[PDB]
């Protein structure tokens, strides 16, 4: 089945696939996490008797739960051969790191490893930095199935899931593999349809962050919030001058997806509709904004209308058109995410928030991985060239000596020469 | 020049336009209010010691002043022969009215009379009144240049000018007008730019609400709004669900503005870039939202681009983008304008507010006069249905003995025909 599961890092995203994978029974679950203070406040946490706890919001509150622990690792060194299922719950531009730092001598018995979150080459990257002779079959999900994040750090294993995605995609490193089908079920219990494909290309393609945050978060407006200390922070789903959006970051959406449409093709897999995977996996609008019939046609329709309808789209998502209207006729401000912004950590360095060091890191793989495809993705290079000028003249004012070294450039060519290798076998 | 001018409709814009005359250096000021409660409380007051007078708000305190009224008639037939200039500050639908209305054989003295909010056709219309030989020029303000509004119907003949437009158009019955000059330089001391053109049916086309209320407030969702008892009104410039604007609403913006610009190009007049005038004379937004060679080429965009260039501008203007940003990093609401719904009036009889009466009227004598250009204007027609079907059904419920009778059919043809006769002649 499943048999023992151990998670790999025990954050808002493990919470809630410990919740579903204790619906679904499990046998024993664990969880490694790498020192740091986290750790430190889940051990006091966990001997303390508590047990990880999910609160649904709003209309999802039937989600809510508990979940019990068995085992917890700030130490791998105590890890035995005890897991059949490695779950990775680390954000994904650290998977390579993480594999690599996993007693995979002490974890002959590892059959699956899931990656919760992949990107496009995440599979096979995971997979080149795999043992000889491992035989874990490594399955992609295509995005985390829903949004959490813990409350209150000072209670490390509370979380709240706000919204859950109505369908995500699931590819597996063998062929028809059954353990697709599992996770099918496993996701099933919070709602979520989960969409198997051939290829884990195939599910990563379909991974939404990859084609929202390129485009909105590595430009020039979303980066000077980030990167400012004074002022408010704007909001990540706000038209210009309140947030990015604005139609030439819409174009520069339909151009980079189209670059990543290609890419898929040329590692075999069938490329998406964005316009009916944004409004009909992830969240809709009525008819009266996108036509159904314009959705189901956007990928021939042309770049004109196509950058019309994904503006709408967004315009039509700045308020939740389907929450319920109050007195005076507003429906709620789904758009006021606020951007959350750099800020110093223990040791007095500038970090760069999650959005968008995440972002940058993962498409600045993939486009070196398409260059072994002779793809020059320009509009993808357009976009790290942006963060990657914003983030250098923050070094330029901060001090390169007041700057957490992940602020530096990264060289993206070795693990995209090793994606491509596994790639070829 | 202007000699002794009368104002026709003492109300909000006769009190702006008076100061701006006496600011100028006019003769006598006399007013002629038709009979009704208004006039009887102008009456009172003006027999208690009553001035007009404007008092500017904020930024145009500066507008404000006092002015006595000479001379108040209620019933035409009275007025004396001692009258050069005549302003029509009534509704413009009751400019026909006003003018049959007025004993003209011994109106000899009148040189000029303007139209304050002339709609496509009015000069014509008026003029088709006049007995002939009457040698009065007929002027055609594109639209009144202000926002102002009697504050308390108990001091009748105080006003409260909120904003001053950027720029209105003028144009003359006559060629090479020389008043045209004379009323240029008596608005420009409101701060208002105004820019005479060679007819006037080049002014007339340029009334903004002949563009935006006819696509946005003729259609469903407005209707809906206007008709609606009970619920929350809802808002005229929000996207749906909140408002009226959606993608239908501006392809119906887009496809009435061409019709409406041929019509003038058959009148003799040259039409207006929508984009342009929207976002020049009325309110921008930046760069960055509209670019200003996508704004000047607006015309020459094609149809796709030019209603995804609309649709931007709606949405860009959902907060107003020059205004100051809050602590949060919010503008201003600037789109959340309640409809005004019908209500009861004295004698209990529903009535419509003058959004969108007013804006269906212009509209149904716009396609009228079109019939006799060869234009059948079917977008035009579109919304003047969904007004008629939407208010013959609030009828149907309320019974036509509860509404007042201007909710009830109406025929401009009478008036069509003697435009396109005045403009053969
Ligand atoms: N949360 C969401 O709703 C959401 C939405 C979309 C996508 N995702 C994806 O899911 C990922 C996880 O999100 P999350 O919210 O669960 O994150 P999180 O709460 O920060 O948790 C990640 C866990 O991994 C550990 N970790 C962080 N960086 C690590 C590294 N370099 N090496 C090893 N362990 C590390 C953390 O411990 P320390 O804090 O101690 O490092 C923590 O326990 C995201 O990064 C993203 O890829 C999440
Ligand atoms: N005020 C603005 O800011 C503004 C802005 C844009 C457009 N406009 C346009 O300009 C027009 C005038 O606006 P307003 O605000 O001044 O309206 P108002 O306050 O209604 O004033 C109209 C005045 O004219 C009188 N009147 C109406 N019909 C008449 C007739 N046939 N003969 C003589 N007097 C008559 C009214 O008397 P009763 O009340 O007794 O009928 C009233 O005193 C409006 O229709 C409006 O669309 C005004
Ligand atoms: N949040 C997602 C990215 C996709 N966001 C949604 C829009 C949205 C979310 N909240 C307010 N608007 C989208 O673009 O369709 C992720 O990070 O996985």
């Amino acid at each position: 089945s499943l048999g023992n599961v151990l998670l790999v890092g025990l954050g808002a995203v493990a919470i809630q696939v410990a919740l579903d994978l204790r619906r679904h029974g499990a046998g024993r679950l664990g969880a490694l996490n790498h020192p740091g203070r986290r750790s430190q406040r889940i051990a006091e946490a966990l001997a303390r008797g508590a047990c990880l706890q999910l609160e649904g919001q709003g209309q999802h509150r039937w989600l809510s739960g508990n979940a019990a622990l068995d085992v917890f690792h700030q130490d791998p060194a105590e890890l035995r051969d005890d897991w059949q299922t490695l779950v990775l719950c680390v954000p994904a531009d650290s998977y390579l790191d993480v594999v690599r730092g996993l007693p995979w001598e002490r974890l002959g018995g590892v059959r699956t490893l899931l990656l919760v979150s992949a990107f496009i080459g995440a599979n096979l990257l995971v997979r080149s930095a795999l043992p000889a002779g491992c035989q874990a079959t490594v399955l992609s999900l295509s995005s985390y199935y829903a949004a959490t994040k813990v409350i209150d750090e000072t209670q490390p294993l509370r979380a709240l899931t706000k919204a859950v995605k109505r369908r995500v995609y699931l590819g597996s490193s063998r062929p028809d593999c059954p353990a697709r089908e599992t996770w099918r079920r496993v996701l099933a219990g919070s709602g979520v349809e989960v969409v198997p494909l051939a290829t884990p290309e195939a599910a990563e393609g379909r991974n939404v962050t990859t084609y929202v945050h390129s485009p909105f978060f590595l430009g020039e407006f979303a980066l000077a919030r980030i990167l400012s200390e004074q002022g408010p922070p704007g909001f990540m789903y706000k038209l210009y001058p309140e947030g990015p959006i604005t139609p030439g970051a819409i174009g520069a959406m339909r151009r980079l997806w189209c670059e990543l449409s290609e890419l898929l093709r040329r590692m075999g897999a069938e490329p998406l509709n964005l316009l009916r995977f944004l409004n009909d996996d992830n969240y809709p609008v009525h008819e009266t904004m996108l036509p159904r019939a314009s959705i189901d046609g956007f990928a021939e329709a042309g770049a004109e209308r196509q950058e019309y309808l994904l503006f709408v789209r967004y315009a039509a998502l700045l308020v939740d058109p389907f929450s319920p209207a109050d007195e005076q006729g507003r429906h709620f401000d789904f758009s006021a995410v606020p951007f959350r912004r750099v800020s110093r950590d223990e040791d007095g360095l500038w970090r760069l928030p999650r959005v968008p060091l995440e972002d940058y890191r993962k498409l600045a793989l993939i486009v070196a991985l398409a260059a072994h495809f002779d793809l020059a993705m320009p509009q993808a290079r357009s976009l790290l060239a942006s963060y990657e000028n914003a983030v250098s003249r923050f070094i330029d004012c901060q001090g390169a000596s007041q700057c957490h070294p992940s602020l530096y450039p990264i060289d993206s060519r070795p693990a995209a020469d090793a994606i491509y290798r596994q790639w070829c076998s």
